[PDB]
């Protein structure tokens, strides 16, 4: 997993699946 979420200890394999898991973290709306 080159793609760690810090803050909630979740990792992924997929960039964007990190990216998604990151706009969740910090919500778009
Ligand atoms: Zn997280």
């Amino acid at each position: 997993k080159p793609f760690s979420c810090r803050e909630c200890s979740k990792a992924f394999s997929d960039p964007a699946a990190c990216k998604a898991h990151e706009k969740t973290h910090s919500p778009l709306k």
